[PDB]
């Protein structure tokens, strides 16, 4: 019944980073955080520029290769591990692979209670905003804003296209079992 | 008639860092923006501990010192002269001083074409906006969302509650004479 | 025998992070690198200012509580659970409690391949080096520089005082058993 | 015969930036630091895949176009008009261009009493600095290491190949006038 670990899926620029910060102060519990972003960081800068790796195209395009997914993967048994070591987590992702990508999470997720959150956002609106934030390779929001969800069961959808971050942080955390 | 500097006005969290990288993007010709966050970047990090500097009460307050006016000025001066230079030069600022800071930025400006513009927010939505950054000392949104505006006149108000940053810049971009 | 887990352990300011980034750079199969600071990243904000949290002092200490330590080791089953599951990594560490924080490390290892590393550096040089940095609170420096190794045994050494990272990261890749 | 002026002039990854901070630290009276590397912030991100502006070739180069150039000047004048204006300033460069770089400089420089510190640096310790940095682009520490000095006349030399950045700036801060 209780609440173990939180996914939130989402295309670039979509609100996921804000939302998390959000959910962080709202939730009495600490719960850690982590995500593709902090995993990229995790790993060497050089499986950015490897076969296997990933490489994110001038286009705004991301390809991910086998050397990326191997670690990506004992990357996420891991933050399961820390779950069942009773660790309250948090992780937004970028479900490329669509309905794929929250098939594997599933597998390594197990039996641990899960709750799953879709992060959506108008891509338009998307793309905009990450001019604003000049943090990404323009292109990423538009291309990722739709095929990311496409197939994905969620628990709790959040559109952040005209909801602040803080309010949909309030409607996730309201299926958030204690 | 040619608009030589764009000064903007607004409280912390009221989405001005995004307007300014938006309208770089926008405008044709390059603009460079500076800014009270640039600023306090190039002074020394001690000012933030010194006397006359800049100190951030704990509460999200922010009180400046003549150590800091008297950096401050000579830079104003400076940013002013890369004008003339003939450099385009954006500006987004947080007048604490309300009225006052705005003719401080008169008295420098002379007779230089300025777009003055206010950057509006909902001190709530700023607020919850701070939270969602994890950037800021939680407070300051709501302490600066509306003194800063008392008493400014400006060419063109924007109201980011409601409207992207990449739109308000479209409307900001608007009254830039070229 | 083959080296599943690094584990460096050196004050702050000690050079521990450019150690880290060479030796992914330098070691051929991809090396993923988590610490106490990423562990700071992933915890809420609120962690920094909650009782059993941990806190700063101005004077450039640090104190961890139990809130934290819960956490903590959580994270730390879940760091060795990657391992298990295959993945190569690299944890620089503050061992705050010494002797006590290897132990304690030792019992969430198992009986993990891991290669104890352990970074030294002059405390007058690291404090000068915390200057130049920008990024710690000075005093932390001089604090770290010693204590964190009373008592910890290693598997190599290396002190960044008067050696480049680059060096030190040969000197330890050349214990890593492939 | 008061100094109000310092221009640092190195390769990427020599030390500079840490030398400046330390300088800050030491010397009593404020001093605003500027540089290439906060104009780049300045520029537009466009102003980094314009024509006229300036690209980071993936082998380390660097290209400076005349959009930049223009812009790099007017902001030139501009943090002379500000020491003009009183505020010590501080800027460390990277003269491509070498001596023709120092000239540019000088004419801006007007009769400005100004400070010139060149920060030297092995090339291969840079490179491997650069490496353990993880911030810029492979390659151009070892490129700009010795031809930025090649012509270049300086009033402080400052080796920080063995030399700590505090010591550095020690070494400088004695030539400064009050
Ligand atoms: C570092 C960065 O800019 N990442 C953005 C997402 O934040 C990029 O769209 C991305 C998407 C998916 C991904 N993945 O799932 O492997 C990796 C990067
Ligand atoms: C660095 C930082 O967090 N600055 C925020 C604004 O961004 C703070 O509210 C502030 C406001 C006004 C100011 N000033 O005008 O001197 C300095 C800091
Ligand atoms: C975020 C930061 O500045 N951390 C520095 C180390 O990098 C601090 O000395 C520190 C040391 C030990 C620690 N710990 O082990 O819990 C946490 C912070
Ligand atoms: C942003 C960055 O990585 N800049 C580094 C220097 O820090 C690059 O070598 C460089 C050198 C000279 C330069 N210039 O002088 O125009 C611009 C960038």
């Amino acid at each position: 019944m209780t609440t173990r670990m939180i996914i939130l899926n989402g295309g670039s620029s979509a609100g996921k980073s804000g939302i998390v910060r959000c959910l962080q102060s709202v939730l009495p519990e600490p719960w850690l955080a982590f995500g593709v972003d902090s995993l990229i960081e995790a790993m060497p800068l050089k499986m950015q520029s490897a076969e296997g790796g990933i490489e994110f195209d001038a286009d705004g395009g991301v390809s991910i290769g086998p050397e990326f997914r191997a670690l990506e993967g004992a990357w996420a048994e891991g933050v399961v591990a820390m779950a069942r070591a009773g660790a309250r987590i948090i992780i937004d992702d970028v479900f490329l692979g669509g309905a794929a990508a929250q098939e594997r999470w599933r597998s390594f997720v197990g039996d641990l209670d899960v709750l799953w959150v879709g992060v959506r956002c108008d891509g338009a609106v998307a793309e905009g905003r990450e001019t604003a934030r000049g943090d990404r390779v323009a292109g990423m929001a538009a291309k990722q804003a739709y095929v990311v969800h496409e197939g994905v069961e969620y628990d709790v959808e959040v559109d952040t296209t005209h909801k602040e971050s803080i309010e949909c942080a309030w409607a996730i955390a309201a299926h958030v079992v204690p």
